[PDB]
């Protein structure tokens, strides 16, 4: 357990983030604005002291988001963190990160964060899933700059986002977008719609190598809202819900 007793919000932080995922800035944070806000204290509950990346090579694989009110761009923030529940992988190590987030002593935001830690496993013999896999109703366009710009604002500097040495060390090809920008540049326009209390459940799937084009699948429901982000292969980069609570 990691405990910060009180986080002030920087207005120009906020702005900075907003700016770079394609999100209005207002008077209350994003959906998913505390996940870079709380990164850090995150991470210093793996490493022990503050480190703001993801340990490199590290996968972002799901995120669950429940916001039971809206934290204010004037709020400061109580916030707790935990790490729990490891289990092998094919691929590596799975860990959650269980952040909460209280505006005085009420919990306004809760979230579960599970990366995948690279390394072989007991599991690692043992086949590659297959995936589960038309005009998309928005194209999401991702260049090497918006990531060097999104890692200075969200919290993470994990260099194989932004360094190829570093995302080639790691298995990747090219430098590739972090989980969280495309968590968030998914939300823009469809954002203004969502209630106060609300769930957001993300799976990451491909890695989003760049600079990237993919395409946004958007169906609205009487519940909320399905999305998926792909690069026409066709498979996805993310499958999600948003849902009213
Ligand atoms: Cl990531």
């Amino acid at each position: 357990t990691v405990t910060v007793e009180e986080l002030p919000i920087d207005p120009a932080n906020v702005a900075a983030y907003a700016a770079v995922t394609g999100l209005r800035y207002g008077n209350q944070v994003p959906l998913t604005y505390p996940f870079a806000l709380t990164f850090p204290s995150v991470m210093s509950l793996v490493t022990g002291f503050d480190f703001p990346f993801a340990a490199m090579g590290a996968i972002h694989t799901e995120n669950h988001i429940t916001q039971y009110r809206p934290i204010a761009v004037t709020d400061a923030v109580g916030v707790r963190v935990r790490a729990e529940n490891l289990r092998e992988h094919r691929r590596g190590l799975l860990v959650d990160l269980v952040t909460n987030v209280s505006v005085g002593n009420d919990v306004a935001w809760h979230q579960v964060t599970t990366f995948l830690h690279q390394q072989r496993t007991s599991l690692s013999g043992e086949p590659k899933p297959p995936p589960q896999k038309p005009p998309p109703a928005a194209v999401l366009r991702i260049t090497p700059a918006k990531i060097r710009r999104y890692a200075a604002v969200g919290g993470d500097h994990n260099p194989i986002h932004t360094n190829p040495i570093a995302a080639k060390l790691f298995g990747f090809p090219t430098v590739i977008a972090h989980g969280m920008f495309t968590a968030a540049a998914v939300l823009a326009n469809i954002e203004a719609r969502f209630p106060d209390a609300v769930r957001y459940s993300v799976r990451f799937a491909k890695p989003v190598l760049l600079p990237a084009t993919a395409g946004l699948y958007v169906a609205e429901g009487d519940g909320g809202w399905d999305l998926t982000l792909r690069n026409m292969k066709g498979y996805p980069h993310l499958t999600a819900t948003v849902r009213g609570l």
